[PDB]
DNA sequence: AACCGTGCACTCAATGCAA
DNA sequence: AGATTGCATTGAGTGCACGG
DNA sequence: TAACCGTGCACTCAATGCAATC
DNA sequence: AGATTGCATTGAGTGCACGGT
DNA sequence: AGATTGCATTGAGTGCACGGT
DNA sequence: AACCGTGCACTCAATGCAA
DNA sequence: AGATTGCATTGAGTGCACGG
DNA sequence: TAACCGTGCACTCAATGCAATC
DNA sequence: AGATTGCATTGAGTGCACGGT
DNA sequence: AGATTGCATTGAGTGCACGGT
């Protein structure tokens, strides 16, 4: 299914994330997943 | 700062993350951070 | 541009909503948006 | 009957009013429907 | 918004209120839905 | 016993209704009844 | 599909039909179809 | 009285009617009338 | 076409006929036809 | 009393009547009277 | 199985027969059977 | 003393023979009897 | 066997017999057979 | 002067006649007259 | 485990490093790791 | 000036670094400086 | 393909070489190639 | 007059030979030249 | 061929040569080859 | 008393030397002194 | 097409007569 | 002294099967 | 025999097809 | 869109009464 | 017998109940 | 694991000398 | 009266390949 | 040579797993 | 139902400075 | 920047806009 994990981010990055999530209407977890997916997509 | 937080991900994503991080010699957190900054640049 | 609007839902639905959104890591607005788009079949 | 205010992309919104109008439903109803219905898909 | 009054067997009626209640819809809405939906079956 | 009730429908729907009933040789009440029963799937 | 036809009934029968239809929420045509179907069903 | 009126039926029903009437040596109208009275008796 | 024939009935019968047909909204001929079908079918197979 | 009347029957029923009458040894009029009486009690 | 036979009757009886048959809408043969049958039921 | 021919159900016939034999009468007589009796019954 | 035998009767009776026999369309012999069987049945 | 007549009967009937005659102490002729008288009186 | 090593950098470089890492919210080591991967991959296949 | 600093690298990257350095005939520190500079302009 | 060769340098030059290599973080071999290459670009 | 051995890209090597041949110098000399020039360039 | 030949120079010049050659780590011969090629290139 | 020295050059270089010497009307020795002088003055 | 009306034929029932 | 029977006559009781 | 039955003369109204309007 | 009805046709439903059997 | 509506209330959506067909 | 440092070996470049 | 050359000496310029 | 590099001693804080509450 | 966070662990990220080449 | 709500209106369903997180 799906699991959980704990991380650490620079206040700046957290801030920005918090920002991006809020604006895209996503949870922090979501946003991250999206970024991840998108990041990888653009890697191969 | 250096803030902490906990997230929830799809095994798939998680595993891929695990993979990407391992490959680039980065921690999960770092890999996330890159992705993020990266994502933001290029939106 | 992004328009705002006020609506009313049965406590029942609201909750559901609240729940679905929570699970899919979506905001209530997003959740609705999604359901809407999806719903057009 | 709980109230709440949301935000939608004009595109979505218009589509909504459209759908609602066609099915002769209020926007709130239309939503309630879509929501309950989505509950049955993915 | 046209108005009209109808007649239903208690069984049907109750079922209705039920359905409406569950889907958080007015009876009129519930009906509108069923009607539009039926339009898509037989 | 047979209960009565008053409702409101968009001119659009009403007409449709009126039409469907007419075609199936049903009264507006019957038509609804039908759609209702049927609709519970 | 379905066709049309013209008939003649005794005022009494018409009356009653009109009555039965009204009460069952059917058109005269419907009612008749029902009666027919039902009648036949109970014939074989 | 002896009132007239026009109805609409499904080819199937119609044809069956045609059949039932023909069999019982009755006109469509009559066959209808029977059916009706019959139906009413037994509801 | 439609075959015709003439018969005789006890007033009693006749009257009943008149009545039965009247009630079911059928002609005497029809009424007779039904009765007959009905009769046979009830002594059918 | 005992009156007379003229009717019309479809060849099919007529013949059938003819048969029936002949088999039970009755007149067509009698045959019909029977049928009618019987029908009545049916 | 239906069988046949020839008999003799006194004009009077024959006549009466013809008469009763006529009135009751029966064949002479039928009339006789009725009579016979009814006669039989006679006892017991 | 007129003659005539009739048709009867084997059953009927059968019983006729029976009755006749029993009463020591001819079938013709037997019948006559039946008829006469039948008739007598339809009076005051 | 249809045995035969001869008897004697009161003119009165004979006549009556002739009468009844003629009325019921039976031979004197049969008329008699009838009466006899008849008389017997009632013991 | 008290008329004679010759007849024919079924052995059975005859038989029974002689029976009833013997038992009643009546001649065959008498027995018959009785029965006839009796038969008649009834009928009336 | 995680291998360690020490290096030397022109203040210029160093500073930029400090900056780049700071901005992307990564450690100097990470920053370096990325740069390297990035570098190679861009001179990859 | 020109300062020093201690870092940590995953065997995989390290070895890779080692290779790269050797191939281009540079020191690991140089190799890294290059990579960094390059990265910057990327 | 990478090839090898042995050369001779004046202590002075050798030293300087060693020095420039050191400062620029290059191998002597690399340093030389740079030099060579750069030297070449020299004309035109 | 110290000696030492190096490694060069065939390309580099190749051009070295070329330049040397052209300038009538040994590869060692050639290089010396290059180095010295390289250096001179990194001054005031 | 690495042809050989003998020349005569100003003590002054010779010394300078010795100098430059020693500075650039080249043989007098090579030093000379350099200068020559060099002089030529500028026509 | 105006020093002598013996050297070696690549046929090509020599060749060109004789060339330039001939054209400039200078002895090989002279030509060389010129080039050297020239080379130096430049460098400075 | 399924019964009925009747003439051709035959044998026994239905009675008158008398030793 | 009616009743049993053989001798004699012909009408009753039915089959059969062609026409209606 | 006298009483039913079979039909041809005679007439209305039922039994339906059509189709412009609602 | 089925349902109402007037226009139009002819066959169904019976009365009646001379011949027939 | 249900359907159609104007009066009326409160959270378009329904209850009520006098006329209609 | 891919370059570098050097001793064993060889031939020609790099010069001094002088007829 | 520098310059061409043969005669002589040994350090420059490189290969090769075992150890680091 | 003199200048870099490789590491072991030493310490903080990042990088995550857990899980009672919201 | 994921998201917040305090409790708890240890490995990641660097400073520093003696030997080495 | 969006979300949460009390004020306000009219045909529960929405618009508005001052505070919150």
């Amino acid at each position: 299914m799906k699991k959980r994990l704990t991380i650490t981010l620079s206040e700046s990055v957290l801030e920005n994330l918090e920002k991006m999530a809020r604006e895209m209407g996503l949870s922090k977890s979501a946003m991250i997943s999206v970024a991840l997916e998108n990041y990888k997509k653009g890697q191969e």
